[PDB]
């Protein structure tokens, strides 16, 4: 639907993926303006 239409939405259901990190993030809201889901951010590395 958005761009790959498979990690679109399965990031948001194992939340350790995130190709485009969360991005299209329609599995919960329009875009990303409310909330999205992002590891990411504060999972670079480990640290």
């Amino acid at each position: 639907k958005l761009l790959i239409t498979i990690h679109d939405r399965k990031e948001f259901a194992k939340f350790e993926e995130e190709r485009a990190r969360a991005k299209w993030d329609t599995a919960n809201n329009p875009l990303y303006k409310e909330a999205t889901s992002t590891f990411t951010n504060i999972t670079y590395r480990g640290t």
